[PDB]
């Protein structure tokens, strides 16, 4: 009997998950259980927090009787996933504790990969407590564009401000001071004006998770970590980043 | 009161201007006045002449009461312009003599950039006197293709010859002798047969200005500098290059 | 009188030939005769055999009264051919023994290139004798995709197995064991089950000849060299590769 078996409803979902993930962390544990697939760990720089939950509703078949944790090198997994089509039937299998995750594409073709698992020795982490001043919702693709321009024209920080009707995004580089202003497409749930600065490298790497969801949700606080959430079908991805001062 | 204010009819125009420009010169003065925006200077190699004139008809709004000269690093300006859409409403502002040109994109979005101006110490230049033997008009995109193939297959020179009904373009490389022949699409205003050789690096860099205009106009003389003109809507770009011997 | 004159029915044919060729060999002799254009030589690594035959049916005009051999640097020829459109009228000419092959594109444009020929001192080679166990036919583009994924995920070998109804392709890399399985699109002419390993570098370089033909034909034997054939209109390309043990 297999310790773990899972077939996705959509192969695109897990490919997109792994891209988004691998921009911010290289090796990570996938904690599987009868409740789904989870990832909670710090980014590469030990500066921020990543939180993934794929739910059982994302799969056509799902079996994980007892919890297991798969140590996964995301560079190796994306290389495998890049070989697949969004069309295919993607299946994951773990036989026992023999250290290999079997990925399977079904088509008149079938591809089977044995991915060697890794040993990841990592302290489990806990999300911070928050009560945000404003919650911003915006096209994730437009938000990505912005992070992109900012990386080119900015320095190390990006400032994000929110008022009742407008969001403001600021960076100042060596040869340029930039300011994008959005007015409510864009949704603002506001209860208190708020502005904060963040590491642009993180924001801009986080922003690349756009493929997971049409919109991105930024939960904004002046002193406590921001949340950038990409909620998909039966799946959600979140990043936690503390403001800079 | 602002020393300079300008809003383009089309944002594409100024983006295209700056690309074309920056292929042949890195930093240059933009001389603004109530007559428009002008650039007259030598290329990077001090081998040729660039001549730009954007007229006031290219703008929906234009104010420049007294002449000013903006010292502009084109590498920095293109990076800013690349962030904009051809769609947007592009505005330029100079407050006073505080050394920053404000670019503004209007969309439910607005982007404001402060570009630091530079000090450019350059002798003003004068265009040469000409009376050309033939004036050739041809798709600028087909002319670019040719410069491109020639750069790959040729050496340092390109020869351009004109007769009553045909234009001839020649380069000879280490492993190849190449010859393109065009017959009159292509227009020839001819009064005297003429052939001359030119630095291929220049021609091929000049040719990249194709986006400014559907056709390119080459004014050809045997002993005096060639003209390569890209005339847009209310705008024109010209290069002056002396033949080699 | 020209020693050799040829105009292709389709310019795409010779461009595709030269790309496919140049992936496996850099300089080679083109043996022309009244029977067509032929190339028989070992790959760069002196590990495999290339066999090309363009027939006279591939041309609208063809004259080669006496056999000639053109020593051709394929890097230089592809650079020339890349300048042409699939649309154009491609002509080859050799005047005498003056060491230049004239390529000509006819359009209101005409391009003439003189390509310097080379001296290639190579022992003529002979194809091996075969009687294959199975002959597999499959989309050449799907076969290329596979070689591509395998190069990324595999090591130095690829294993190809054939049964009555299924083909099996295996490679095992440092972090991955991969297996694609195809079932009969795909055609199998089978008389004996067969499996063999091959240098993946070769297969994957050979596979890039896909543009020549919709399908690829692999003639498979357990001990004797495999054949990978790309048969076009009036043209055919073949590679011969011995199994590894």
């Amino acid at each position: 009997m297999c310790a773990f078996h899972a077939k996705f409803k959509e192969a695109a979902l897990f490919k997109r998950v792994v891209e988004s993930l691998k921009s911010t962390i290289d090796k990570t544990n996938f904690d599987c259980s009868d409740a789904g697939i989870a990832v909670q760990c710090m980014d590469n720089s030990h500066v921020s927090l990543v939180s993934l939950l794929i739910e059982t509703d994302a799969f056509d078949e799902f079996q994980c009787l007892k919890p297991i944790t798969l140590g996964i090198n995301l560079t190796h997994l994306s290389k495998i996933l890049k070989a697949l089509d969004n069309d295919c039937g993607l299946i994951l299998d773990v036989k026992k504790v023999d250290d290999a995750v079997l990925s399977i594409t079904s088509e008149n073709k079938t591809m089977k990969f044995g991915l060697n698992l890794v040993d990841i020795e990592a302290e489990s982490v806990e999300i911070p407590e928050l009560q945000s001043d404003a919650i911003i919702t915006l096209s994730s693709a437009e938000f990505l564009k912005i992070t992109k321009d900012f990386s080119a024209l900015g320095d190390d920080s990006i400032t994000i401000g929110c008022t009742k009707n407008e969001v403001t995004l600021t960076t100042k580089g060596a040869m340029c001071e930039t300011c994008m202003t959005l007015s409510a497409g864009l949704q603002i749930e506001h209860n208190k004006d708020v502005t904060a600065s963040f590491a642009l490298k993180q924001i801009s790497e986080f922003a690349k998770s756009a493929p997971l969801a049409d919109n991105v949700k930024l939960s904004l606080s002046g002193q406590a970590p921001l949340i950038m959430e990409f909620k998909g079908e039966a799946c959600v991805l979140k990043f936690y980043l503390a403001p800079k001062f």
